[PDB]
């Protein structure tokens, strides 16, 4: 029930859930992630489907502290990226984003 602001486990945390870019469907998408010196051989990128399927993603070599993931986020629902480093979810992980088809230009 309700608490008197004395200190109790959380129930529902309010957030934004907004992406810095738009994700498309059936097309290569470049995902930029601010990663430190950490390398890829140590990291692991895998996209999870709302059906229970797990895929693999490639981390193209950008720079010393830069990395890019190119993959085709195509599912029947919501897409969720699982980026863990040595068995630990990084900041903003897993990453959830909604996909949509490309209609007109503008």
């Amino acid at each position: 029930g309700s608490s008197g602001s004395s200190g109790r486990v959380k129930e529902s945390i309010t957030r934004t859930s907004r992406a810095p870019s738009v994700a498309t469907v059936g097309s290569i998408c470049d995902l930029n992630l601010k990663i430190p010196e950490i390398n890829s051989s140590d990291m692991s990128a895998h996209v999870t489907s709302p059906s229970g399927r797990v895929t693999e993603a490639e981390i193209v070599p950008m720079g010393k502290n830069s990395h890019c993931v190119r993959f085709v986020p195509q599912e029947m629902g919501v897409h969720t990226v699982s980026v863990k480093y040595r068995g630990q979810h990084v900041t903003g992980s897993p990453f959830q984003f909604t996909v949509g088809p490309l209609g007109e230009g503008g």
